[PDB]
């Protein structure tokens, strides 16, 4: 029938490749100015909204700013007052103001830094409108009160985060990060974003991009988040014990590479979820296991994607769930012992399920259904749907699931070819 999928070459995505991606030759200006002077800060916060930051800083709200050239952490440390950027032990720093890398800025943290602690109480965080590279180190949300990580307690309690804007480029490699992010726009944890639709009209910057490679993310509100992002690469990472999602690419992102990640322990929702027109992307060779909800989710008209060769096991609901995201290819996933269904397809058409293995799930191996979603929380205007399900199933195996190999309610069409179904 159909040839096996052609998946992107991951071999270029290297800490060594990464290090050669910035221009270090031209420094390097460092100011400490007021936050409200800067578009890159106004765009997720500000004036009638600066009260919280005045409280956190105990004074008129200020940021550390990098622009026109190159600055590393150690560079910042020397020029910025101790009260704001303090080295508490060799290689260990506490930032007590947010750090903004401006458009012409190039900011680097490398192996010279043991750990950079963002102060929770003083409301520290990182925003980059430009070039940023973080390699061989730790950047953690840090409670000065608790003398430790700003461990998660409640959704609305601020924690430090990393966010990047449109026009920017970001490479994180061999880096550890913990306890970042909370329930607040563009503040989810590590967030890659185009500008808010208004400001993008004016700035006309390109969609943001970069890599997150061989890094580890724990206790994040969302492990990864992105909005209108192009060609971002998430390879070789561990997402452990995060609060809401492990990896959460969003809102018209496209051409993404999410590969060879180990995503588990997600406390509230899914391991990996792409949502709202996340198209033409690749989710392959990932371990997504033991999340409170599903292993992998394609949601809200996310189309033209390839979910290939993923190890999806022991999630507390479905292994994979497709929600109103038609025209996707699931090839050769091993979907094993999830508490509910192995692969569930709701309101999606032309799903191709080739060579999947669905074993020992609590319910059906493969389950396809429809559901009228009109008088619900769904913004039918933003996220339309059509209550029809159709799928092509070729090869693979459905075995020892609790409720049976497959069940497809009211399908428009289902074709099955040479599928193994053991009794």
């Amino acid at each position: 029938e159909m040839a096996k999928p052609v998946l992107p070459d991951l071999s270029g995505y290297t800490t060594e490749a990464a290090l050669k991606k910035i221009a270090r030759n031209k420094p390097g200006k460092i100011t400490v100015a007021r936050m409200m002077e800067e578009t890159g800060l106004k765009e997720f916060i500000g004036d009638n909204k600066m009260a919280e930051w005045v409280v956190r800083q105990k004074g008129i709200p200020q940021a550390i700013m990098i622009s026109d050239g190159y600055v590393n952490l150690q560079d910042l440390v020397k020029k910025v007052p101790k009260q704001f950027l303090s080295e508490v032990s060799p290689g260990v720093y506490v930032a007590r103001l947010p750090i903004l890398v401006k458009e012409t800025g190039i900011f680097e943290i490398d192996s010279k830094t043991k750990e950079l602690r963002l102060s929770q109480e003083k409301g520290s965080f990182i925003v980059s409108e430009g070039k940023m590279l973080i390699t061989n180190t730790s950047v953690n949300a840090w409670s000065e009160t608790r003398n430790g990580l700003a461990a998660y307690r409640t959704p609305d309690e601020f924690r430090p985060f990393v966010l990047t804007w449109g026009g920017s480029q970001t490479w994180i490699a061999k880096t550890k990060m913990a306890s970042m992010g909370y329930n607040q726009s563009k503040s989810y944890g590590v967030s890659i974003s185009q500008y808010n639709p208004n400001m993008a009209k004016v700035l006309k910057r390109g969609e943001p991009t970069g890599w997150i490679i061989d890094s580890e993310f724990a206790d994040m509100w969302y492990g990864f988040y992105c909005y209108e992002t192009r060609d971002f690469v998430v390879k070789g990472n561990t997402y452990r014990d995060n609060i809401v999602y492990g990896i959460d690419p969003h809102d018209r992102s496209h051409g993404l590479i999410i590969a060879e990640n180990d995503v588990y322990g997600t406390k509230k929702k899914h391991g990996i979820i792409i949502s709202r027109e996340v198209d033409n992307s690749f989710i392959f060779r990932n371990k997504s296991h033991n999340n409170k909800l599903s292993g992998v989710v394609l949601d809200r008209n996310s189309v033209g994607n390839i979910v290939a060769y993923n190890e999806i096991y022991q999630n507390h609901t479905d292994g994979i769930t497709l929600y109103e995201s038609g025209n996707n290819l699931l090839w050769g996933n091993r979907v094993i012992a999830n508490r509910r269904h192995g692969i569930r397809v709701r309101n999606s058409v032309n799903i191709k399920l080739y060579e999947n293995v669905a074993m020992a799930n609590g319910l059906m191996g493969v389950y396809g259904h429809i559901k009228d979603l009109n008088d619900t929380d769904r913004d039918i205007e933003l996220d339309p749907f059509d209550a029809q399900v159709s799928l092509i199933m070729v090869g693979g195996e459905l075995s020892s699931n609790g409720s049976g190999p497959l069940s497809i309610d009211s399908p428009l069409s289902v074709e099955l070819y040479r599928v193994s179904m053991l009794m």
